C-alpha cells in the first residue's frame, strides 16, 4: 500500500521487507558479512555499534567506516543502530539512509542531528510489568509521533518499533506478538526484531544459535500481521519465509 | 476437545505434527526414523507404502510394505499411527496392527475401500483432490462441495462424523496460485466442525517459490506450518519434525498469549 524513500532510493513496503543485523564487536569481515546478507536478500543493512556503554569516539571509529564503504559498495539501504548525534551526523555523511535508534533520540543533541539528516528514523518503545502492554505502546509511540513531528521531522519519516524482549517478560512478548496488527493504526511501518532473542530461547530450551526456527515462526506471526520490516540475523531462511507470507498474502 | 481411537487422545487445542514415515525403495531404518521424529515430539507417524507424487503399486506389494513397520511401531511406541492408503485390504490389515487412523488421498472411492475403512471404526481423513492443467471456478466452493460430498458417503456407510477429518490436499490439482489461495483462505474449512489436516511439507508450492531442491525447502515448509496452524489448522504433516515442533511450539504460545 505504501513505501518509504531515502536519498532518491525506495523501499517498497507493500512486502516484508528483511533487515540484516550487522554488529560490531575488522572492516574485511563486515563487508565480506554484508555481501553475504545482501546475496541472501535482505534489502537493509544495520550497523550496531552497541548490544542492549560505548565512547562517542569509540563508537564512531566502529560505525562510519562501515557505512561509507558500503554506502561505495551497495545500492541498499543502510540502517546505523545508534542514540547519539555526533553518529547520527557522521553516519549521515557516511551515506546512511536510516537512522535507527531504541532510546528514541532522547539523547542530548540528538532529536536535532537526526533532523537535520532528513533521513527516515524508527522509533523503538522500551520500558518488568505492565498494567496493559499495547496501551502503554500506542501511548509512547503517540508521544514520541508528536515529539518528532515537532522537531521537523515529518510524520511519514517515521517508523515504530515495539521494542520485543526490551523491559518484557516472557507473557509480554507475545502478548505483543499476538496483538501486533493494532499498531497498525498509526498507519506507520511497523519494524520488528525477534531474532534469537530469549523470547523464542525460554519457550524452545535452545542456545541462540538453534533459535533460527523459532526466530523464523515468530517473523511469519508478525508478518502475516502486516509487519512491514524484519530485523534478524538469519537473513536467508528469514528472506526464504517472506516470500512464502508474501505469496499468501498477495493470494487473499 | 479431542480425536480418538483404542483409548488414545489427541489434543486439539494445540498444533500436532505429524511425521512422514516412507516405506519405499529396511525395517530397522524405519524404527530409527520414526524414533527420531517420535523424539522430535511428532504425535503422529503417517506411513505410505505408495507415492502420491508415479508408478502403481500391487495390494501384496503395498501390504508388505506397511504393515510390518505398523505392527513394529504399535508394540513399541504409544503414538498415533497413520497409515497413507487407499487400498480396502491394506485398511483392513493395518487396523488388525493396531493403525489408529486412515489417511487416504482418494478419500475411500476405491473398491471396498469405504466398506473396510467403516468396519475398523477408525478415524478417516478425507483428501480433496482433481498431465492437466488445474483450473477451478472458485476453488473454495469446489473444496467444500468435495468435502460434503463424501462426508455423506461416509455418514452413509456408517461412519459416524466425529471420525472424519479433512484434508484440502495441497499440490494435489492445484497450482501455486491455487495453493496459496488455499492457505489463505484455509479457516474456512472450519465450518464443517471437523479437524484439519494439511500437508505442504517440501511440496512444488514451496519449491516454485524458492526455486531449491526438496531437502532445502525445510524453512519454507515451516513458514506454510505455522501459516495454516496460526488459521487453526489441527493436524500437520511434515518430513521436518523437529523445525516444525519448534514452529508449532512458538505458535501455541503466540495464540494461548
Ligand atoms: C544477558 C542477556 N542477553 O540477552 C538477554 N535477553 S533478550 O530478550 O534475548 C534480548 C533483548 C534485546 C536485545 N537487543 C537487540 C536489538 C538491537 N537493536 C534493535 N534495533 C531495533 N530497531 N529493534 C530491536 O528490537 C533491536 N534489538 C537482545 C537480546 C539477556 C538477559
Ligand atoms: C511428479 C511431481 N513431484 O512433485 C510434484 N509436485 S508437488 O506439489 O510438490 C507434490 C504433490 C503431492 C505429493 N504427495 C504427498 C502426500 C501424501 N500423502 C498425503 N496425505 C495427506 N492427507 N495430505 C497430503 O498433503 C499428502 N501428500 C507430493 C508432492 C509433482 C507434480
Amino acid at each position: 500500500s505504501m513505501h518509504l524513500t531515502a536519498r532518491g532510493l525506495t523501499l517498497d513496503l507493500s512486502r516484508p521487507q528483511v533487515m540484516g543485523i550487522l554488529n560490531v564487536t575488522n572492516l574485511d569481515q563486515a563487508l565480506q558479512h554484508a555481501q553475504r546478507m545482501l546475496s541472501a536478500g535482505a534489502t537493509l543493512i544495520d550497523i550496531g555499534g552497541e548490544s542492549t556503554e560505548v565512547s562517542e569516539q569509540e563508537e564512531l571509529d566502529r560505525v562510519v567506516p562501515v557505512v561509507e564503504a558500503l554506502a561505495q559498495r551497495f545500492d541498499v539501504w543502510l540502517s546505523v543502530d545508534t542514540s547519539k548525534a555526533a553518529v547520527i551526523t557522521e553516519s549521515a555523511h557516511a551515506g546512511a539512509h536510516l537512522i535507527n535508534d531504541i532510546r528514541s533520540l532522547q539523547e542530548p543533541g540528538a532529536l536535532e542531528a537526526a533532523a537535520k539528516t532528513g533521513l527516515p528514523v524508527c522509533l523503538m518503545h522500551m520500558q518488568p510489568y505492565y498494567d496493559d502492554l499495547m496501551t502503554d505502546i500506542n501511548r509512547f509511540f503517540q508521544h514520541h509521533i508528536e515529539r518528532c513531528v515537532a522537531a521537523g521531522i515529518a510524520k511519514n519519516k517515521l517508523l515504530l518499533d515495539p521494542g520485543f524482549g526490551f523491559g518484557k517478560n516472557l507473557a509480554h512478548n507475545y502478548q505483543l506478538l499476538a496483538h501486533l496488527s493494532e499498531l497498525h493504526h498509526f498507519e506507520l511501518p511497523l519494524l520488528v526484531g525477534m531474532s534469537r532473542k530469549s523470547m523464542v530461547g525460554q519457550l524452545l530450551n535452545v542456545p541462540p544459535q538453534q533459535r533460527v526456527i523459532g526466530s523464523v515462526a515468530c517473523a511469519v506471526i508478525a508478518a502475516m500481521q502486516g509487519a512491514q520490516i524484519i530485523r534478524v540475523h538469519d537473513v536467508k531462511e528469514t528472506v526464504e519465509a517472506m516470500c512464502i507470507v508474501e505469496a499468501t498474502r498477495s493470494a487473499k
